[PDB]
């Protein structure tokens, strides 16, 4: 029986993989976006102790485990008392902790995981997108990387020309739209693009509280 609550069919998930391996086999990645390029692949890979219900290769009946980390995700993002990077931090939290979670979800663990990375000194890791298509959510790291845990693949993007990729590999997926970023100042944007502020004030707090001593969202490789 396939899964009746998948989002895309095989046909379109192949598609998608095969554009994404043109990307990669045509990429030469200098020694510095290499070591970035490898710990992007193992953030991936991480993401994948998070269930998804609507890939076709998903189970039909993990479903009703997913939707109690969505209604906690929708209860959460609608509140007031909470800043958007708490919103997002808590609900990867959430997510990871369940084991349960669809796009939003996994994007925001990999956002929480490489955040959390973020702070090593001297990290690869300078600036962080939340964006999407539609509904499908997905991260760019540095402005060179697109994310997709929820596929689990990863291409780069050519500098200073990242439409190149992005509109080959996602073509017919329909405009990206920003959700929440993160650039190498530590300011924050909401979204027409809107500062905010308050996640700026509570970014340490979301740090401390959400993220550190966390076996989850800590890596040891690097
Ligand atoms: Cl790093
Ligand atoms: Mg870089």
């Amino acid at each position: 029986k396939p899964n009746q609550y998948a989002a895309l069919t095989h046909s379109q998930v192949q598609e998608v993989k095969a554009k994404v391996r043109t990307v990669n086999d045509k990429f030469h990645l200098n020694a510095e976006e290499k070591k970035l390029w490898e710990l992007i692949l193992l953030g991936n890979q991480l993401a994948q102790n998070i269930s998804s219900c609507d890939l076709p290769t998903d189970n039909e009946d993990d479903a009703s485990l997913v939707k109690l980390t969505q209604i906690f995700a929708d209860e959460t993002l609608e509140r007031t008392d909470l800043t958007w990077l708490n919103k997002i931090l808590k609900i990867a939290l959430y997510s990871r902790g369940s084991g349960f979670g669809n796009c939003q979800e996994k994007a925001f663990f990999v956002f929480a995981l490489l955040l959390h990375q973020a702070q090593k000194p001297e990290s690869l890791i300078h600036s962080l997108r939340l964006a999407t298509f539609n509904n499908h959510f997905i991260l760019i790291v540095n402005e060179q990387f697109l994310m997709d845990p929820w596929l689990n693949l990863a291409f780069p993007l050519s500098k200073g020309n990242q439409q190149l990729e992005i509109g080959y590999v996602f073509e017919r997926f329909g405009r990206l739209v920003n959700y929440f970023s993160i650039n190498q100042e530590g300011q924050c944007f909401t979204h027409t693009i809107e500062r905010d502020p308050s996640s700026e004030k509570d970014m340490a707090n979301c740090i401390h509280s959400l993220l550190d001593h966390r076996d989850y969202f800590d890596l040891s490789i690097v």
